[PDB]
């Protein structure tokens, strides 16, 4: 019940903001869901903009952050410019995905996504997801709190388990499970 966990850690240890742990810890943070690789700095310099224009943090979650992006952000990190972190979404594949989805609805994001024609370089503020907290180390990501609507979140836990109920794989199964396991710790209480 104490967050939403997986198991991807820090993509550099310069987003470290908590030394004496080896950790990140964000407060009230941004969230940014992007179900590609980022390399190109230029794709997040609006969004970049718009968190500027306050003391909220940002975590970026996406298939992977690398090359200028990544080293841009670093840098910035590094000399107090922004408050940032960056983490590979988790999984693989289709499933990588759909847990891209869950992290959307928990913390009423917007997973941008081409496949639908979303376009980084146009995301806002708007479809950014947050939560109470973010923390991450150098193998875990947790998500605490998400602000998703309750309904929404009630729903998407359900399909799961129609999923669950969809499949003779103990394998997929434990997978599917997980993923329920996963939302429901991430749900906000009192």
């Amino acid at each position: 019940s104490e967050g939403m966990q997986f198991d991807r850690g820090y993509l550099s240890p310069y987003f470290i903001n908590k030394p004496e742990s080896g950790s990140v810890e964000l407060e009230n943070p941004y969230i940014l869901l992007v179900d590609k690789k980022i390399s190109n700095i230029r794709e997040l310099l609006p969004v970049l903009e718009g968190v500027a224009k306050a003391s909220k943090p940002l975590v970026i979650i996406a298939e992977d952050v690398e090359g200028e992006a990544l080293a841009t952000l670093v840098v910035n990190n590094m000399r107090g410019i922004v408050k940032v972190a960056s983490v590979k979404a988790p999984g693989f594949g289709d499933r990588r995905k759909a847990m891209l989805q869950d992290i959307a609805t928990l913390t009423n994001g917007t997973v941008i996504s081409e496949e639908i024609g979303l376009e980084l370089e146009k995301a806002t503020l708007e479809d950014l997801g947050q939560a109470k907290r973010v923390v991450i180390n150098k193998d875990t990501t947790t998500i605490i709190d998400g602000v998703g609507e309750e309904g929404a979140i009630a729903a998407r836990v359900t399909q799961i388990r129609q999923q669950i109920e969809e499949s003779t794989s103990d394998y997929d199964r434990e997978k599917l499970q997980e993923r329920v396991a996963k939302l429901a710790g991430g749900v906000k209480l009192n």
